């Protein structure tokens, strides 16, 4: 595709969040770079509004799967960069078990050199002595499977996962997401056929810094189709 010219290199990013969970109401602004050679992200997240209402946990997904590293046999099924620059639109529904859910709505698109991410989040439903707003998930990330599938009536893509949230007592709180992506443009975009996105992330903080915020490390690579090549190293395995 055209787009995957645009992420051979650095690039910069800007995250802006606004978001409003049972009437408590938040922003976020984050900042940082991605490089998709290597499908790694490096990111710090600011609650610029105070005390984040929600644990920062939670909001790990909501806050550019165009850096996910697909390899050179898979090129042909990556939307994302392919919707790139004029963007997509990325939507979710997110239900946390025996609890309340998140609906998203983002634009993800270039300004100029940056990649930014702007997002709209309305949570309802939420227990006050839940997980969620009894703060009671620990502050670390596992690793997960993002399954793809083609939306041709929207020329678009669907994604679904679990992810899971370690709970303080040992338990973990489910959180399924169920993911929309269209193009913002009219240019032809990649349609893909069925894969995962495999991703891994770490959570921390800066040590200097006394706002609400989170870093943030992750490598994402596609991943569940085969390179076609079974057949000749076999015979390479004979010439040997």
């Amino acid at each position: 595709s055209k787009g995957e010219e645009l992420f051979t290199g650095v690039v910069p990013i800007l995250v802006e969040l606004d978001g409003d969970v049972n009437g408590h109401k938040f922003s976020v602004r984050g900042e940082g770079e991605g490089d998709a050679t290597y499908g790694k992200l490096t990111l710090k997240f600011i609650c610029t509004t105070g005390k984040l209402p929600v644990p920062w946990p939670t909001l790990v997904t909501t806050l550019v799967q165009c850096f996910s590293r697909y390899p050179d046999h898979m090129k042909r099924h990556d939307f994302f960069k392919s919707a790139m620059p004029e963007g997509y639109v990325q939507e979710r529904t997110i239900s946390f078990k025996d609890d309340g859910t998140y609906k998203t709505r983002a634009e993800v698109k270039f300004e100029g050199d940056t990649l930014v991410n702007r997002i709209e989040l309305k949570g309802i439903d939420f227990k006050e002595d839940g997980n969620i707003l009894g703060h009671k998930l620990e502050y670390n990330y596992n690793s997960h499977n993002v399954y793809i599938t083609a939306d041709k009536q929207k020329n678009g893509i669907k994604a679904n996962f679990k992810i899971r949230h370690n709970i303080e007592d040992g338990s973990v709180q489910l959180a399924d997401h169920y993911q929309q992506n269209t193009p913002i443009g009219d240019g032809p975009v990649l349609l893909p056929d069925n894969h995962y996105l495999s991703t891994q992330s770490v959570l921390s903080k800066d040590p200097n810094e006394k706002r609400d915020h989170m870093v943030l490390l992750e490598f994402v690579t596609a991943a569940g189709i085969t390179h076609g090549m079974d057949e000749l190293y076999k015979k390479l395995a004979a010439a040997l």
